């Protein structure tokens, strides 16, 4: 079979769609497929695509509803034992998928790595409970999982039609799934409100006794947006609740006790 999948969600893209494929394409030391899914482009590329003619790309052309749903045609058609998801305006770092497939040899699920967003490394948190009052613990971009961890865990949830990647994430913490994360940048590259209640939401399907407020108090609070005051009050309020929670704050604020 293939080493990597790398799942290439293209809508409109042509003006940066082959930079995109170049930079998976000179990844040396693994066999790699490239599953481009597009959502049926009016423009160049389609055709810049093709202009990479080889059996090891697949292109799937048609009408879908966004970009996880592309993501999970693509998953779902990936043959690699590891898969990745890159968007046409990102590009892997040299060696990335190399690396990838060294710490997978070892049975870890999920590898992740760094993410260099405007010349700054994504503030990235640990792939544990605490990620569970918060987003995706690292960029999704920079995450390749396993076929096993997406048999296990399942595909994206079309309800989070921006966060649907910290969900899947999240998922993957509850079922137990390994992780490595690499300190090494492995990927290089919408209403505001939008965004945060969509955390929000996320956060809830993890802790349903979770207020929506209160679920934004410790996403703030563990980002380092907001006071954190209030964190003890939270934690007596539904601690006995589940263990689950109480683990996720007291990681998430090793001051409070
Ligand atoms: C109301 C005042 C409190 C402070 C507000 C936030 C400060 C500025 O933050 C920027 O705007 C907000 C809306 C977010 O867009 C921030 O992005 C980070 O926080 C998001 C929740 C998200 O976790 C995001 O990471 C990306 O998330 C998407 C969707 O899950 C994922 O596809 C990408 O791969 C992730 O990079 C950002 O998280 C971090 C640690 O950077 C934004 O900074
Ligand atoms: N297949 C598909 N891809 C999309 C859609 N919307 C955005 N994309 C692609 O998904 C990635 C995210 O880019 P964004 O538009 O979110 O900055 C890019 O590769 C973009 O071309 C869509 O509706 N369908």
């Amino acid at each position: 079979e293939f080493d990597i999948t790398v799942v290439i969600p293209t809508f409109k893209a042509e003006k940066t769609v082959g930079q995109c494929l170049e930079s998976v394409l000179s990844q040396q030391g693994v066999s790699t497929e490239i599953i481009v899914v597009d959502g049926g482009s009016p423009d160049a590329t389609i055709s810049i695509v093709q202009s990479f003619s080889s059996t090891n790309l697949t292109i799937i052309s048609e009408p879908d509803r966004g970009i996880y749903d592309a993501i999970n045609k693509g998953v779902s058609r990936a043959q690699g034992g590891m898969i990745g998801v890159l968007g046409a305006d990102d590009v892997y770092k040299p060696n990335v998928l190399s690396v990838v497939k060294e710490n997978a040899s070892r049975g870890v699920e999920i590898v992740a790595g760094l993410t260099l967003i405007d010349g700054q490394l994504r503030a990235d948190e640990q792939y544990r409970p605490a990620a569970l009052i918060s987003g995706i613990p690292f960029g999704h971009n920079a995450m390749f999982a396993s076929q096993e961890a997406y048999r296990k865990v399942g595909l994206y949830d079309l309800a989070y039609r921006i966060c649907a990647d910290a969900e899947w994430v999240h998922r993957a913490i509850k079922s137990d799934i390994s992780c490595r994360k690499v300190e090494q940048v492995f990927v290089e590259f919408t209403n505001p409100e939008e965004i945060i209640a969509e955390a929000c939401s996320v956060i809830q399907r993890n802790f349903p006794f979770l207020l929506k407020e209160e679920a934004k108090y410790l996403l703030y609070g563990v980002r380092g947006w907001g006071e954190t005051s209030r964190i003890e009050q939270i934690l007596r309020k539904y601690g006995h609740e589940s263990v689950l929670f109480v683990t996720a704050l007291q990681e998430a604020f090793p001051a409070v006790e």
